[PDB]
């Protein structure tokens, strides 16, 4: 059934980020940012809880199948094919 | 004895291909495309359904466990341990 | 709560690995090695069945969620952090 698996890790947001919205590992830090939708095969889950820069850890989804406008896509991600392809290697997919 | 899973994305195969022909992405347009089978870690995927260059939507596995003998390795994939160990770090591996 | 499914690759240890050790490929042979700790993102899997460098194939963990305190990091993996989002982008996680 693929199911949506959760997982939790640090988090390092700088700004309000709903459920929803994909991530990326801070290159510095290595915590959970949100994806910049610009720096290609970066995306490794998405936020399944509402988190701010006050959270220290991120609750996410590691597998699934998510609808394409269900998912909060960052402004910067203006192409739908690099969107949809955002996830492969991984355990999550887009329909 | 783990779930094979399915997976749609964007296609943008050069030929047919047929079904267990392991996909990569495309480094400029991120659709998926045959995985040449010299760029290392690049594999994503199994195509799970024969496909051509007119699919404009691959299915594919996500996960699962294959036999090293049943995918339909590119030719340019000619070390055994680099095929066996293609999809390391996805939810797909190689028996 | 998610399986924790495991598979086996060709491994080149170079010595004794216990089971929940974190492996990385090799850069040049692709075999299954023990993870440095340092190249960050290479980690992907986890050891499941104790092996050495006489093991021509390893068995190990390629999905589930793993306790922080239960994972044998290697000493140069210094950086909690790190080591808790050693595996985004996989099917595993730490908790």
């Amino acid at each position: 059934s693929d199911p949506a698996h959760t997982a939790t890790a640090p988090g390092g947001l700088s700004a309000k980020a709903p459920a929803m919205t994909p991530l990326m590992l801070d290159t510095s830090s290595r915590k959970l940012v949100a994806w910049d939708g610009t720096t290609d095969g970066a995306a490794v889950g998405i936020l399944a809880v509402a988190a701010d820069q006050t959270s220290t850890t991120l609750t996410f989804y590691k597998s699934g199948t998510f609808r394409y406008e269900d998912v909060l896509w960052p402004e910067a991600a203006s192409d739908e094919t690099k969107k949809r392809t955002a996830f492969a290697g991984t355990a999550i997919s887009i329909v």
